[PDB]
RNA sequence: GCUCAUUCCAUCUCUUAUGUUCGCCUUAGUGCCUCAUAAACUCCGGAAUGACGCAGAGGGUGCUUAUCGUCCACUGACAGUCGCUU
């Protein structure tokens, strides 16, 4: 899969978070955490398929971040 | 093309009664005739077009939606130089 360094959440970035421009990913998070996320970009390339950290719920009148 | 309401070219002509005043005559004559109140028809020396048919001649009609004009600012992307390492 894929995943944007935007996308991602409070819960990933550690409780001492830093701005810097913000570019550095070993410092938001170290890899092998648990991780919770949506199906976003049907892989539909050698590329990967993309995921985001922002989940989306599809109801029939609403939507909910 | 044929033949014709057409188009833009055709050279092409006249009238009765209204009351009146002044220029003049008939000698009354209701006038000849200036002013002057309204009513009343036509007619061929060019060059285009439409009107049928010559000649081609094998979907329509009515009404129900369209909300989008201005204006104000988070902003994104797996495909040589060197600042680098272990």
């Amino acid at each position: 899969g894929f995943l944007p360094l935007k996308e991602i959440a409070r819960e990933y970035f550690p409780a001492n978070y830093s701005a810097h421009g913000r570019p550095n990913i070993k410092d938001v998070l170290r890899e092998g955490q648990e991780v919770i996320v949506q199906i976003d970009k049907e892989e539909r390339g050698n590329k990967g398929a993309a995921l985001t950290t922002f989940i989306s719920l599809a109801g029939s009148y609403l939507v909910l971040m």
